[PDB]
């Protein structure tokens, strides 16, 4: 019985040990052991050769460590190892086999679940350098790599990429690659204090299904110029989204480049989210390139009750092709977001929108298939000093796009540069609903509030409803001679635009179109025969072939005539309507109309 | 010291090894079991009567030894049992005592909670059988049972059904039944691989406060033609819902039998879910037969954010009645949600649409007493070939409904069979702000857009607005002659309108009511007299008795005349304006006008 | 080796037997004490000086306990406390040092986490008597205080405040006060059966980030007529917010005092919570005197997806001022929530509101900087008997706000009582797609449905849609004369109107304002001409020199003439058109007309 206490002091003693649940008779009789054996940490792993416990620090790289625990965990069908609280775990060397090719530091395994309640750290071997964390893919190539299923990280935890600024451009720099990832998901734990590229990843062009990251904190993730581009949660795999996050960037460069969510596969969303000093929110696009898993086309997308102070573009939609695949963007909602662009000089930026519907990577604007968007229910303010800010920038080909009820308090409601792309516009539906703001009211000299700098525009409505004045705007909608337009309604309310020269400017004179229906104010000069009684007026100038009916917005200040209260018009393009002489005599009226045809 | 080691050896040998946490003075001397009785497994239980531990598989029944440790727990005021990773764990038989009557496997308990994280299975004793995996009553008879109360059910784990079939349309299955139960839920889990009639249900016929299903998955719960109907969340109790899971069934039968979620009492919610291969998204019902516990009002419903693929219909609505007792739903709210009819032959599911308003179980439409239903910011889309597709198919009688900055891209607006019920409709209100999409356009020869085959229309407003051209449909409003229709508005915007026959058509002649205001588009012919001068035009029909004003939507290509640009009636139902002749003469002319009474 | 025994069986037994995790020969060789330390509990803290295990109860304090537990893991960098399932914890006694001046009885420290599974209460030692349960202050002047970082309550626990009244209003009560607070949260909990201010605070007085409540319950936390008022959580750091909770309160005091959630401060939320038997759902106010940390501005605030039964108001805006500050509220959005006031007399408690535009403190109404609010896709229902119900309370001054597509069925849209505060109002915005419910149709007997009553009116919009007949009203909307009006437009659709006598009242004709814009229907006698042919018809009355057009709502009932279709105006205030004799003969009319003035 020497042997006992060379046992009971052996790594078996504790197997030696009996337990048996509160005393209870009925319970099993185990070993102390096989209780501890019940849950399993980094501690159990992070161990010399002899066994003798290793202590994590800044000169310790505690990567072997936590993969062979990961291995381990993987061969017993899985589990969930915790990173303990109170101590920092530092990684210094990569990975080997699969992940090599990845950059990866740490390999994730089907079925094991992280804990991370401490703090996992980058030393500086990887300053300068590529790398992805935690990497889910098993194959140098992802294409002949197998699944990651059932895998969650969660905790209270931190990761945090030590400052180090990117090398070169070209580097890859991720937090999370789940891979070909299936059920997998990121809770709680905070990213922070890095120049990288993303921080987590969900699926691989297509492959994967139901990942979500929730209740994450992304904190200053982008550093350097050297950045080539940023999105911080990357979502490649459908059924999978983006809740309830926070994500803050400080630097100048980030404000260039950094966007908060990329959705690129159906059935994807982001919502309930914070995000300030970013660039962007959330890229909504069908690549080609990235639709092997799951199809050629993204649809149910969600962009939701989201909070953000951004300095570009709050949700960015696109499409593109290969040449083998053609990639299509349809049923996408836009709704109850509360957005900003953040106070900076005009043009310091990527030009602010609530929505871009961008070019493809090497700019074409002819490519895309983009449909059944419905943005309702938002608000949108840019500061009064910022130019460049639109309710949409429609800089590339747009199918369909659908507003309602949205507050847009900015430069611009609808923008495209002139003399850049033209666009081919179909569907693009602005309701009478959208309450368009007053902050930018007398900056708008030489701007015309829906600048329809488009190849043309066909099954289109827009509804212009002004709540306050601007007299410094050059119209509220323009179209140049160079933009088609047919099967569409364009209407200004007279509201607040009494005193405006021009409402709606035709400059091709295209609101003669046998299927436009229109209408907008403009004053006229009449003149009367002289005749007493019932008496015609007529219109000096011949511009009005294209008038169904007009009426008066001008009250008549004589008592001996009235001018008609409605006007129709006649084949020489005059205006024509029945006033009154009570006595006789010419009569001569400038008077403000509401211009309407087939309205 | 002999009796040392037997002691130590024995299953009390943990009882006498002592421990003081990291060795701090300030700490308990405790010893090392009461430690390990902080923490329960399933481990602790699943022993032979020896006390030996037995491994679970497909040949071992761990029913008994779950219920051993749920009953231990209990016991002692409650706490969290674990059921480990990396093992699955069969069920094979069915529990004892009160849950007997519900087919019980499991009975649940008050305060104790699971942790499941491994996997729990079925076994093949089940197969066509019926089965309620966890039940939270303890007797048979609900109406005698005590409440289940803090009871939760957590974690990464899966519970699976096994695939097997019902073995008739009459038997039940389940996976929670939480009986009368108050703060309860369930988290994070899987439901899978199976054929039965709910996953979880929280409730009893009103009883039950606080129960909520979040983060879970629900997938291929349908699977065979025997299965008489699916729910797979049926919300019970108030207070109660639904939020972040994910639904999705592969089996055809699930296109007609199955849906995601049941809202059946007040203050409860179906939030932030997305939803593929399912027949219907939610029932919102009051059933006169479950309002026990809670009141016979089902107010405060909530549907939202949701995403969905479907087949049949996304929201149905509901009251019934029984001998004493009268349900009643009102205080409804369905915002924000995308959703779309898959990919189907027209006619191969039930009806497609976003709205129902559905008869009772028996087929009754005339008890119905459903108002104050909000629906807005949603968008909804049915592929081209879907001729059973619409907005809302309103079924039974409605008491009130509002549709408000919705965007509706399906075959109909409003829609209901004639010569099936005669639905008694009150408070429709169908603002101009609902986007009427145009994926159906060319499909609707024979079809009026809303369809409105009512006994009675009161008190609502229907105002329609295209964004393109359809000219194929019959109309886009018809009321049919034994529609009544009182103290309404009815109107029709001319866009995209001027080639159509028929624009709003009363086939009884019901927008001459008192109290009808209505406006739509109608082609007229006229004839002047011959004077020289001011002079008037006269319609040739006489139809128009109803009419208070018109207006010009055509152009005038003469020189020598003009038609009156407004018009007035006179009794015998022509129209009648003045217009002007330059030169003399009878003009007979054809006119677009915009028909208005009382607007 | 009797010294073996001897070690075995003391506080350092377990750090003599060897463990090594699963048998593997890879893994660390630890001791069972290494393992147990992996954990901690309230256990290991609560025992005598003895170290003897202390039992908890109602007759043992054991807060110095918990105290004990949270410093010691503090000092180790942090870690997560577990408060044991099964086991009610009674605390009997005030803290001391920093948190004594904070009424405090747990001080909370940085990075350390309490897992609460039991029940705390409170022992009658506090009755009648100020607490705050859990204080994360260091100090007793805050302003000197330092910070608490990463500190999380979580668990399916309970904290029961045991039911007692506030000994004085003057007092205040907390349960979780977490001071300078970043990082922090609480998950989770219930809190019960109290007289509190507060259940929880995050931050003080604008310093703290990244501070949530989630999944918590509220219940029944006030029960005296001496508490002074009750914000259930105040939220008073930015970028922090409440999600999917549910609060319950059942004292009638309750309905008087009680608020759910106080927004603060900037990029704050409240979301997908429930709220029953409240005064109020949100305060969202920038107070000055609480602004030191996050700046002037309460912007980027949301309220949105709650569901709420209340007896006062749903959302209160309001910013302040100091001698050396002042705040400004601005980009808010409230959205998709689902809203009643209960069943309650009128006037029984305060005024029943959608939103309140409030005073501050002090009474003042001359003080507030709110604009850039938007209200959109809500529903609201006051019962048919409270008159003192609006979608609106605008009692002090207003910079902006806008509605969109909501559906509003109560007393009033808009109201402020007159003889009260005559609030300045800018950019008002109500949008032609708010559905103005029924309900209250036939009580609105010496009422204005929107009743202005304001010192001025600039900038604003006014467009009343009316769903259903109400010819109690007395007007739709009326502005007295001392209520200044310009640069708006006012709009009163003809539906359900033609037998009202009022439809819109410009107490002070103000509708004549150069830049006023207005429409709504009257009735106006007209008398022609004896003229046979085109002849002009005049309105007896004088009043319509405003009047730019107007046209006929009314049938012609003749057949020997016609009046005009439409009219315009003459200088000394009559209406005139040109309508036709078939036969001579002065004509006599009475007839409903839509008033128009520059629309
Ligand atoms: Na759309
Ligand atoms: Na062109
Ligand atoms: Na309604
Ligand atoms: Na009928
Ligand atoms: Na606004
Ligand atoms: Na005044």
């Amino acid at each position: 019985p020497d042997q006992f206490r060379a046992i009971i002091e052996s790594p078996e003693g504790a197997g030696h040990v009996g337990y048996q649940y509160r005393r209870n008779t009925g319970s099993t009789m185990r070993m102390v052991s096989d209780v501890l054996d019940e849950r399993v940490s980094l501690w159990d792993f992070h161990c010399d050769p002899s066994g003798n416990v290793i202590q994590p620090g800044p000169n310790v790289d505690s990567r072997q460590y936590l993969q062979a625990a990961i291995d381990y965990v993987s061969s017993n069908g899985g589990g969930t190892i915790t990173i303990p609280a109170g101590y920092t775990w530092y990684l210094g060397s990569y990975g080997v086999g699969g992940i090599a090719g990845h950059s990866g530091i740490i390999q994730l395994r089907s079925n094991v679940n992280l804990n991370i309640e401490g703090r996992i750290h980058l030393s500086p071997f990887f300053d300068l350098k590529p790398f992805q964390v935690f990497v889910g893919f098993d194959n140098g190539d992802p294409a002949s790599s197998g699944n990651l299923e059932n895998c969650h990280i969660y905790g209270h935890g931190v990761v945090d990429f030590g400052g180090y600024e990117f090398g070169a451009s070209s580097q890859l720099r991720n937090g999370v690659a789940f891979g070909r990832s299936y059920n997998c998901s990121v809770t709680g734990i905070t990213f922070q204090n890095g120049d990288v590229t993303w921080a987590i990843t969900l699926g691989w062009n297509g492959y994967g299904s139901n990942c979500y990251v929730r209740k994450c904190r992304f904190i200053n993730l982008v550093n350097s110029s050297v950045n080539a581009n940023h999105s911080t949660v990357y979502v490649n795999c459908p059924y999978s989204g983006v809740e309830s996050c926070y994500f803050s960037m400080s630097s100048s460069f980030a404000r260039n480049i950094a966007c908060s969510v990329a959705l690129h596969q159906h059935d994807t969303f982001y919502r309930g989210s914070t995000v300030n000093g970013y660039c962007r929110g959330a890229y909504v696009v069908m690549h080609a390139a990235e639709a092997a898993g799951a199809g050629s086309y993204a649809y149910n997308m969600q962009v939701e009750n989201n909070i953000a102070v951004i300095y570009g573009q709050f949700v960015i939609l696109g499409s593109d092709v290969t040449a083998t695949v053609s990639g299509h963007l349809n049923d996408v909602i836009v709704s109850g977001n509360i957005v900003s662009i953040g106070e900076r000089a005009a043009f310091s930026a990527p030009f602010g929108a609530f929505i871009d519907i961008g070019p493809d990577n090497s700019g074409a604007s002819n490519v895309q298939d983009i449909q059944r968007v419905l943005v309702t229910g938002n608000s949108f303010y840019a500061p009064a000093n910022i130019t460049d800010s639109a309710a949409i920038t429609l800089r590339a080909n747009l199918n369909g796009c659908t507003f309602i009820a949205n507050n847009f308090d900015c430069r611009y409601m609808v923008y495209n540069a002139p003399g850049t792309t033209s666009p081919v516009v179909q569907n693009l539906v602005w309701d009478k609903s959208n309450v368009i703001g007053g902050t930018h009211a007398n900056q708008r000299a030489g701007q015309n509030l829906f600048d329809m700098q488009f190849a043309s525009v066909v099954n289109s409505t827009i509804e212009v409803q002004l709540s306050c004045e601007d007299l410094s705007m050059f119209s509220c909608i323009l179209f140049p001679a160079s933009c088609q337009l047919s099967y569409s309604k364009i209407t200004v309310d007279s509201a607040w635009t009494k005193s405006m020269s021009n409402t709606a400017v035709f400059e091709g004179n295209q609101q003669a179109g046998a299927n436009v229906y229109v209408s907008y104010p403009a004053t006229v000069n009449l003149t009367s025969y002289n005749t007493q009684g019932a008496v015609p007026f007529f219109s000096t100038d011949t511009n009005y072939a294209w008038v169904t009916s007009a009426y008066s917005l001008s009250i008549n200040e004589n008592l001996d005539f009235s001018p008609p209260a409605t006007y129709t018009n006649k084949a020489n393009g005059q205006l024509v309507g029945v006033g009154y002489n009570e006595i006789g005599g010419v009569r001569s009226v400038s008077v403000r109309l509401m211009l309407q045809r087939q309205v």
